[PDB]
């Protein structure tokens, strides 16, 4: 089996329940929600749609629900026709909504855009498309030259590298698909387009105030800012999601293929779960793909993209995991240790309590070979950790004790069919010591 | 200063003395010519005009002549029109060249066909466009079931996966540039569609027969079958050309970024050069070189794509470059001895003298953070040194003894500019022994 | 505190109770009964003595009966009186017992002295004192040349270096103090002058006819050839003693101080223990024990020797134990896990369980930088745990679970005074598992 | 052959030349000359003879002088009679010379012996026969208590334990027997309770003064003072000796083992020689060698000691070389790298080009499992070398280049019987370097 785990969006050609089952044996782990489109009726169908095929077979599976965020926009174009910019002319931006666009300046969704801005910054249009430094700015107008030539379309996204955007963690509609998504019980939210420390609180505080608390956090990278305070961003999430494309409008090239890997590696260590989004598919991306993996991703997501989309990515997942190894060099060292003397047994398997699924994670973090199937009385997090790599988590009614678990454990880890008699299996615990601390190792013969 | 070393293919856009002049202070090291169109006549201006070049600044540049190999293509069709392949309905290849094709049949150039084929087997059509299973074959006559729904246009390529196609190792137009190699005297021929070591042979004994002795001769893998024979290919090659696009049509998605891995791996213990030919660029092209000049190939091409190009090319090299490590875990011995060493004591530079340019390629197989500058009194073996990872040759006029060649190498060196008073500097080399062997090493201080 | 066990031979000058109280105290664990001498009474008293310090003051402390064993001894010199051998002149020895030695000839107390031996052979005078060669046998006289000049006293002891004796595993007498042994409940037995696995099993099958069952067995190597039977003999008995003199006289001197090695670091590997007995004392002496305990020694001896004795070779146990370190290169993986981890976290102890001594000694094995605290419901393997290396048993009434074991042990260890709040600690035990595998560990803070 | 050098003292029964060359071939590689006696008639033939016999066989031999040094002593008893001492008694010292002593009093040779001392000091009579505590001190004379019973008789040598005795560096017939040593050209000099660095110094001034720059001063390391400012000591030497019997009166038994253990460390890393100078032999001296040779002196000392003696030393040298590995772990790496390349490709030997003798050293510090070879021009050189471990050297006419070194070298080796046709030899010397420093190394086959 794959041991990488895969996000999809779901969709309409996608809902079914019929479809949502065949999605599960393709590979699919986790059901994401973008919330930049459509409405509660048809997610809030979508959600029910997958948890009726969990309950009628037995299958596990997260829900994501993903954050617009803020963004900033330019308006409509005159005719609706493309008009060509050429370098060093003059181009003007406008706060003025009503305002019909052309090649001599165009209105912005983004009422602060006057306010953050400063003449010697640089504005990015459409993916970057095309660069203009602000030169000045008087009332509503937002005047520059551009940098080079290209061809202005309409609703094309707005950059600003570097500037700190005055917008909201949330927009105003962000909040009520937050709500929805705690009514709802989603299991994690991507929340969109995070700069600094205080884009995560104020998500955490929202999500807190509608029952949110035991949900996580996935914070989407996205820019120069956030990529700058991702140790801060990363400190106060519950995970991370690299989104390259977006990324890559707002720094170097040479840079994007790298911050990738830093982030993940920092997540990893971290203990922290990490998202990687790259751009048949082109080989270009097929290695883009296993290069995510190999740097140690816990997944890779699938877009606006099906059936043999997941079986490719579900065949790749598995071809880059089978030749991956452990990375050996206090629930640290109970952890690596489990892992090590884990390969040294060939334990298939490690067995794991968790309530808050912490020891899962911080076992995982090694790249163990064998597959944690991971004890927990806790729903939420039973669903959570279908997230993590080579995690299959496990409900239960409860472990008594220590001694109960490894009792317990060995009845479920032979039930799984992914250990047999004579296998030796590491289980890994807490014992004596409150939730977050795992510190009890211990090797059992089926 | 980077160390991945830029195969660049040369053109009309790019051939005058001051655009090539251009190019290689834009990161170019070896000019590529492309056998698969041109003539003599320019081909030749071209690779004069760089020699000008050469002479004119001093700068060194190598040159590859690529091969346009043999092929299996489908013929002419009614009118010159394209037909529509329906899935599953039925289609026939042929033999007869004289037939004209249409919906229903069409004459591949390749007499074998009927001969290497074989009921179940796949025939795959322009560019892997469209699919077909064979189900008989009789005569001249190969019956297919189509896979797929697509359009056949006229003179497409075919590839059968897995087969083993019996064509011959060279094109007859192959012979004739290789001759024009051997005159012209390039440093290179890439050999195209190499299947098993026999083809690499009849190359080289090609080459002999033409005073094209001492030309190395990469050679491309393209297919499974050339793919599993890779260890004798490497073996007989001189180095080899890992050709992503080609291969990415004849095997796995999830195997071809493997295979790639396999092979510089391998490439490197081997000694010998390896050349990354992937798909301002897609961030997964970015990241596609970065990865393969971090799995650790020595230089990485460009294809029909000028100057930008080849700039950004650089900044990834110089960029990836700056974070890779030596890899540490009698010729070999002592060179990485010499490469430990060379770090231990803060090394800049690791002085080498070399004939055939193996001890140059001992040293980088340990991937040294030092710039390795070599000697040699062969311009060949000069010219040649350009390909590989981190080397600066240097032509000398001789070398009279170990002790010269201390004494020297420190002239030398001083004068690169690459180090100064005070660095020390390792320096490897024969000593009574025959080319072909290394076995000395000694520090330095400038 | 030192960790390594030193050995004491009591006998009048310090049997008083007080005397071995203040023994204690100055370093003392175990009590040696040289049964070489002294009668069931007073050995019983000396036993009764100890045991009641021991009631008295909580101390602990075990006690081996030291076996006298067989051998080969010349017997009576006309008038008692002492002969002078001259170097290459005749000497007989004699079978027949009423025959009174002089100059010329000695009777032996051993039967079978004509039967073993072979012409050319040496035979070893009163320790060694004068060798002679075997040139004849003839009826029941040995023939020998004198190879050196020394004074036959009587009742000397007889070595045959080389020779493989017949002498039973067990003197009649032996069987006699072995029953006392086990009247009396000693610890151990270390049984004199091993050949020969089946001396081994003789002994065992005696003590469990005698109730003896639990009662340590301990090798005494004295000669080549239990030497060459080392491994078949350990791996029989529970343990061995070094036994340096008697192995100095019975073979090359050059091997002594590496067989030590060898017997020491062997039983290390094999989880057995290993008594040291070497020759203010002579700095060759004082050294030689720093080395035995340098090559890990669980435990030094004294022998006829007494408080300043005790106290310094106690300060050069501690002195050599202070500046050791773990050796760390299923049980086995637990209990290396378990002392890395130990000294990752600064554990100034581990906790153990153990019913029959095994895991104390498992994790004993890594030579840990922290101290073993034994917890046991059986005092028999409490008291031979003192014998152990850096161990130090507790007897406690019971321990019904891992997690009931894991809250007593932090009582104990904290009340030890061996470790305090704040301080880490490892735990190892058994889990779910037969007595003889240890299999979990567990690290908390008291 | 044995790699590690014997020391052994010569006397009447041992100076004869029949003696000696005797020796030569039981093991004896230095003469230790003892000017504790004798005189320079003597020692002088003594030279003499040994010389006679290397000219005569080509064998070489090192000879080394060994100084008496300065002393405090007690004197004369009436009636040259030795007087009992109680203990708890009073006892006196006096620093007037004319006093003939009795049980109440002796004089010292030593007049600062009032100074010096303090109350509460133990001062030590003869080899720490008798101890006694300061009690008092007024005028010439020094109170104490006796510590307990003993016999004193004349002239008995003193030791003040811990305290800092302010004798000169050199006592005055020292100098004479330093200006003998120099005419007589001995290779080195052992120089008598060494205590700072100063009297290091002050020799080295006293040697030079008389030709004597090329003599090799040995510190002998007998107390506290000088064990403390054994680093300063170590810095100024040429190597050093392990004095244990004079280190074992003048500081705690559980510390000199480990004394010796320090200094043996601290100078293999320091490129200096160390003699190590313990108490057929008893178990407990034959293996207190065998673990200097495992703590790896270069070389063991014999004494008053004696064919046999030399005999059974080497035997025991043989016996543990035999076992000892090599310790991996500029001209460092240059020499490091030569000693593990040497054992990579199976070296039997490593040739080394050396004036001073430095590279022999620097090489021999990793304790190589070849033998090294030394090549030189000066014969002071080559006579020192011998008393380094597993060196062989070879006085040779001259090398006039690196080149001729390695044709040279390569003859050499193969005429020494040490190696041969096949072999691979790892060589190493200077190159474009002053004296003092190694950088350079070769590998080559015979």
């Amino acid at each position: 089996m794959k041991k990488t785990k895969i996000v999809c969006t779901i969709g309409p050609k996608t809902e079914s329940e019929e479809m949502l089952a065949k999605m599960l044996d393709a590979g699919m782990n986790v059901m994401r929600l973008n919330f930049s489109h459509g409405d509660y009726a048809e997610h809030g169908q979508r959600i029910q749609n997958l948890r009726n095929v969990m309950s009628k077979t037995g299958k596990t599976a997260a829900i994501l629900l993903d954050t617009k965020g803020p963004e900033i926009r330019t308006m409509k174009l005159e005719g609706g026709n493309d008009v060509s910019l050429k370098a060093g002319q003059t181009f003007t931006f406008t706060t003025d909504k009503s305002v019909i666009g052309n090649s001599e300046m165009v209105a912005v969704t983004y009422e602060g855009f006057t306010t953050d801005l400063s003449v010697g910054n640089t504005v990015l249009v459409d993916d970057g498309l095309i660069g203009m430094e602000v030169t000045a700015i008087e009332g509503n107008k937002v005047i520059c030259k551009v940098l080079n030539n290209g061809d202005l379309g309409e609703n094309k996204g707005v950059n600003l590298p570097g500037v700190s955007i005055a917008l909201p963690a949330l927009a105003e509609k962000d909040k009520q698909d937050l709500i929805f998504g705690c009514e709802q019980g989603v299991d994690f939210v991507a929340a969109s387009f995070i700069r600094k420390r205080s884009d995560v609180i104020e998500i955490r505080e929202h999500l807190k105030a509608h029952g949110g608390e035991n949900i996580h956090i996935i914070s989407k990278i996205e820019n120069q800012e956030g990529l700058n305070n991702f140790d801060e961003i990363l400190e106060a999430s519950d995970g991370i999601m690299v989104a390259r494309g977006d990324l890559g409008v707002e720094i170097p090239v040479e840079e994007v293929i790298f911050a990738q890997k830093m982030m993940i590696e920092k997540c990893i260590r971290a203990r922290k779960v990490v998202i990687t989004a790259t751009m048949r598919p082109t080989d270009a991306e097929a290695g883009d793909v296993a290069n995510a993996i190999l740097d140690g991703t816990d997944a890779v997501m699938l877009s606006g993209e099906p059936l043999e989309a997941v079986s490719i990515m579900a065949t790749i997942c598995e071809r880059t995991d089978r030749v991956m190894n452990s990375r050996l060099e206090i629930t640290e060292a109970v952890c690596r240790g489990a892992v090590e003397t884990a390969e040294k047994l060939d334990a298939p398997l490690i067995v794991v309590a968790t309530q808050g699924g912490k020891s899962a994670r911080a076992v995982r973090k090694y790249f163990p070979d064998a597959t944690i199937l991971a004890l927990t009385t806790n729903e939420k997090t039973a669903h959570q950790l279908v997230l993590s790599k080579g995690v299959v988590p496990q409900l239960v009614k409860e472990i008594t004790s220590t001694d109960d678990f490894y009792r317990l454990g060995k009845e479920l880890a032979l039930q799984s069919g992914l250990a047999h008699k004579g296998d030796v299996v590491v289980m890994v615990s807490g014992a004596l010591v409150p939730s977050g601390t795992t510190n009890t190792a211990s090797v059992h013969v089926l």
